[PDB]
């Protein structure tokens, strides 16, 4: 006689959980997550912004890195998200409890975050995390300002309904640097065609390829750094091989077209 299976934890490649010291991207922007998951700290005179936190177990590491940057828990003002999957929004509930931070997200991302990633359109309950509430709902193109840095939301639905690119202008060498943190454009294991839970999935992805292509984008970063050819473990040449937003979108579209053809054949 055979029991039901044990719950299966969401396990990931070791590099996704490998701590790294803060890596500066521009004057006010740092990568503070792990070697293979992005978490961006943007430091302003009036407090800090975090874009993504990575996995649930990364919360204390993020706070240690924030401390090393001179940002105390009370100084963290705002959390923004690429998308509300466990490997990017994982520690958000805990960060809210341990810091001053409030969350701003679009309605789709807010709804998914509030169910801790459960009943995912594609993953079901396979990949979940502690639920958190959004404090502010943003609309497409809406801006949020913290200590004079202005962040713009660009909706790029597909990977999740609420997938979002965030853009802001930092400086490097007295010159402006237009940073584009573009969300994932993957569809890992997704049913793309005739998906009853996401009927216009293909059209949304196609629109999202165009959105990403057109972002203001001197430097592209992505939640999975490898998608944009970043190597956080490579120090001074971490960003050297980084893709443009144009090249990222193109590569994603080509991958997506191949996946569509494979699905039709499958
Ligand atoms: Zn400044
Ligand atoms: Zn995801
Ligand atoms: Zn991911």
């Amino acid at each position: 006689e055979v029991p039901l299976p044990q719950l299966r934890a969401y396990t990931v490649d070791a590099s996704w959980l490998q701590p790294m010291a803060p890596l500066q991207i521009a004057d006010h922007t740092w990568q503070i997550g792990t070697e293979d998951l992005t978490a961006l700290l943007v430091q302003t005179p009036d407090g800090a912004v975090l874009l993504d936190g990575g996995m649930p177990q990364m919360a204390s590491h993020l706070l240690d890195n924030m401390k090393a940057r001179g940002v105390t828990p009370r100084d963290l003002r705002l959390i923004l998200l690429s998308h509300a999957h466990a490997d990017h929004a994982g520690p958000v509930a805990e960060l809210k409890r341990r810091t001053g931070a409030k969350v701003a997200a679009n309605a789709e991302s807010a709804v998914l975050l509030a169910r801790g990633g459960s009943d995912d359109l594609h993953f079901g309950d396979g990949i979940t995390y502690p639920p958190a509430n959004a404090d502010r709902i943003v609309m497409d193109g809406e801006v949020i300002t913290v200590g004079g840095i202005v962040f713009t939301a660009h909706f790029m639905a597909g990977h999740t309904p609420g997938s979002t690119a965030w853009t802001w202008t930092d400086t490097r060498n007295g010159k402006p640097v237009r940073i584009a943190y573009a969300d994932s454009l993957s569809a890992p294991g997704y049913q793309l065609q005739g998906n009853p839970r996401y009927p216009h999935l293909i059209e949304d992805y196609r629109r999202s390829f165009a959105t990403v292509r057109a972002l203001p984008c001197d430097v592209l970063l992505t939640p999975h750094p490898g998608a944009s050819n970043w190597d956080y473990a490579a120090g001074a040449r971490a960003g050297a091989k980084a893709l443009t937003c144009k090249a990222y979108a193109d590569a994603a579209e080509q991958k997506f077209d191949g996946q569509l053809a494979k699905e039709t054949a499958g």
